[PDB]
């Protein structure tokens, strides 16, 4: 009946749209900085939750819970980021008679301590990257494990998110220096300096499987997303299906992801991330995001399934409206994350007022955005202007259509990364579809 | 390689987008009044064709042909309206070695003299609305036929388009009066005063079938569009598939449409309009539109087929890349034509500068517009702001999702018809899916 959206930006707008499609009432929250945010305008009601820094606004749990109960909400949608993978917030909602629109706290706990997640996958017969058994207490056993696994190794925060608390070590001296750095950063960022170690995979594709469970033990997958085009770990361009994957591997990986989700009795939407090793064409579980993702639209276009609406439906108590045999991926979709950065200045942030915003339309085109003419993106959270998604019958058609779409997208007053994406789509290595995660790093797409 | 777009507005934008998908270079034209027009920005080059009134700009054939050859274009896409159903311009293009993106002039002649179109359909074994065979010489001849057909009748210009030269006669005296007014109006408008007569069908549903043929004898249909929500003759809300139609009638009408198409060796995209009579559940051919239509995108979403790209593909000599067995309509789409009119003032036109324009997005939404912030829609042409299309798995879902999308569509500075479409979507009759073409005439949505 009524849902509080515990987020901001384009995901808040997105969830709000999903609620209205189901006739659900919407409560937006905003920080002092987000006073002009679009989601606060399109919500049925909006409430200030605290000052600009996320720690006192969007992560201010007592205030979010307070507002939620005060206004008579039945649930809370966390979106992505902020409190979406926070098991304690999830538990507190439940204790308030508020439905956390997402998986259980037990589920968030199990998959949210990434070393424990791995051990759970080994027991659900899911392959995982060779590595340490749980956390390393010392550099000493980090050095011991790393010589057992073989360099290069990657040291990762077990409580980790947003790319923070991850370091490659290519020799013992790097592992020694990187251990203390990552432990420090993790304790600060997460209140948990526990680190685990993995073989650092060098030639792979980032393949992730969308899963969705209901409250009745039914789990399905909506195929894969290919998120190999990455700058500094962070995803820039996502596509569905993967250009390099055959139907037998899609099926084998989808089945692995469904085993993953039910080993932890997973409910609502999540994503299994897999490392697809191009050296032997084997996949490895890397982690689960126990939440909706930025890139969900690429999947929604090829599958025809409204994933956020399905999140709300699953939370309201609906059984899954599709079994696995009803799911098909039709056509090809590619998402471009358009940020307020200048690709001609090595992606230097570009703050300012948007003087002209003209979003493209036409066949195949979906624009996801909270930006509008005269809007100023506050520099304290994010750089996302829009996600553009192109859906065509083939990949080459999506590429041609994407240039078309991207080429008429007017965002003036600030620099954006549209030019980067236009240049990528004209790149012959990209068009070949054959490449790994290092692609941006061992090329110079901007010329 | 290079194509001139012989149109304006949102359809020029649509065409230019389809050209860029194919790697084709684009030449926009514009009237003096259309200097700010979005299609002139996104085109590769833009040229002035002349003064604001269409007669000297967008219907200026000598100037359009000069720019097409001057700039070295291979074809001309006429969109809809203006020169799209002008056989003589199609001929002229062909004589200039320009591919008219559409059917042959011969086909444009056959189906564009509407009484002859009808006669061709009877030979093609396609049902037509009862009436006269050919034109009526005289008011006397109209009187005799109208007595034979039985009142009520509708007198229709044979060279008629844009809904001019059509009026109902419920009795003799009306017919005497209607004949002369319609003959005068059709002469003025079309240079052809010839009228034909049909039974005026009073309880019906507007069901039209999308056709596409290629240059190799292949003709497919992409199912139906239901355009029953009309206001004074003009379409307002379209949906695919028709909510009141089973798949046996879908096949029947599709096969009827396909016979019609190849009866005239039809190439490229056309639409066959049927009258679906709710008294006996019978369909009758009313006319063919030998062109793409305003409402094509609702078909494109349900079928996944890019129709305007397919027009270009067909015009470059491509074999139809779809077979009939492989065409499925999936889910349900509703298009809403959003105009610069005030629905709270009986749709009074609302001229002005648009001061804020915010297109909704999200799941299932597709916006078709040439409008933007600080744009002023000239009051000289077809007054569209945007088409909004919603595509969902079911009709009820589409309705809900369209309220969502329409409710956040911001257009400030002019009044628009957005509030009418929101009131339509909350109407119980519309939601039932059961109504006929006089729905907005028997109902008053704006009071709801
Ligand atoms: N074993 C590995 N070998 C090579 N690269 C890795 C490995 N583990 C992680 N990475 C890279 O580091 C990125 C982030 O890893 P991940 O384990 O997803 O961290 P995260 O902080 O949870 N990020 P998020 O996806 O936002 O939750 C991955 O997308 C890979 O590009
Ligand atoms: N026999 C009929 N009985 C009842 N209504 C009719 C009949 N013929 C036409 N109409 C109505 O008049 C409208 C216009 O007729 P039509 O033959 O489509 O003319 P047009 O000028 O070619 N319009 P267009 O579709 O823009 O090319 C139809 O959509 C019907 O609503
Ligand atoms: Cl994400
Ligand atoms: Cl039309
Ligand atoms: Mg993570
Ligand atoms: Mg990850
Ligand atoms: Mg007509
Ligand atoms: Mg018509």
């Amino acid at each position: 009946k009524k849902v509080l959206i515990a987020n901001r930006g384009e995901i808040a707008v997105r969830i709000i749209r999903a609620c209205r499609d189901l006739g659900i009432q919407t409560v937006a929250i905003y920080s002092e900085g987000d006073k002009d945010a679009l989601h606060t305008q399109i919500a049925d009601e909006a409430y200030c939750v605290g000052p600009t820094l996320s720690k006192d606004s969007y992560l201010n749990i007592p205030n979010i819970l307070s507002i939620a109960t005060s206004t008579g909400c039945d649930g809370v949608h966390p979106g992505y980021g902020f409190l979406a993978e926070n098991a304690d917030f999830a538990e507190l909602c439940e204790a308030c008679q508020l439905k956390f629109i997402g998986p259980s706290y037990q589920s968030i706990q199990k998959m949210g301590i990434k070393d424990v997640a791995k051990a759970e996958m080994i027991k659900a017969n899911v392959p995982v990257v060779p590595g340490s058994d749980g956390l390393m207490k010392d550099v000493s056993e980090a050095k011991k494990i790393a010589k057992k696994i073989g360099y290069p190794v990657i040291i990762k925060a077990t409580a980790g998110g947003g790319g923070k608390g991850i370091r490659v070590a290519r020799d013992e001296k790097e592992l020694e220096t990187g251990f203390r750095m990552t432990e420090q950063e993790a304790q600060t960022a997460f209140g948990n300096g526990g680190l685990y170690m993995e073989k650092f995979i060098e030639n792979f594709r980032h393949i992730e499987i969308q899963i969705v469970g209901d409250s009745y033990g039914n789990v399905i997958h909506l195929g894969e997303r290919d998120c190999t085009i990455q700058r500094r770990m962070q995803k820039l361009v996502e596509e569905a299906p993967s250009p390099i994957l055959d139907d037998e591997t899609r099926r084998e990986m989808g089945n692995a992801a469904v085993r993953a989700a039910k080993a932890v009795n997973y409910e609502n939407a999540g994503t299994i991330e897999f490392i697809y090793d191009l050296n032997d064409n084997k996949f490895y579980f890397m982690e689960m995001n126990t939440r909706i993702q930025v890139e969900h639209p690429v999947t929604e276009m090829v599958t025809g399934i409204d994933l956020v609406k399905l999140q709300l439906q699953v939370a309201m108590g609906d059984v899954l409206p599709y079994k696995q045999e009803d799911i098909k991926l039709t056509g090809h979709a590619i998402e471009f994350r358009i940020n307020a950065e200048n690709p001609y200045k090595n992606f230097m942030p570009s703050p300012g007022k948007i003087e002209q915003y003209l979003a493209p339309g036409g066949y195949g085109v979906r624009i996801e955005s909270a930006c509008y003419t005269n809007y100023t993106i506050p520099p304290y959270y994010d750089s996302m202007v829009a996600k553009l998604i192109i859906h065509e019958p083939t990949r080459d058609e999506a590429i041609m259509a994407g240039i078309r779409a991207l080429s008429e997208f007017v965002v003036l007053g600030i620099d954006t990364t549209i030019p980067f994406h236009i240049k990528l789509l004209n790149n012959d290595i990209f068009r070949s579809g054959k490449f790994n995660t290092n692609f941006l790093e061992q090329n110079s797409i901007m010329n």
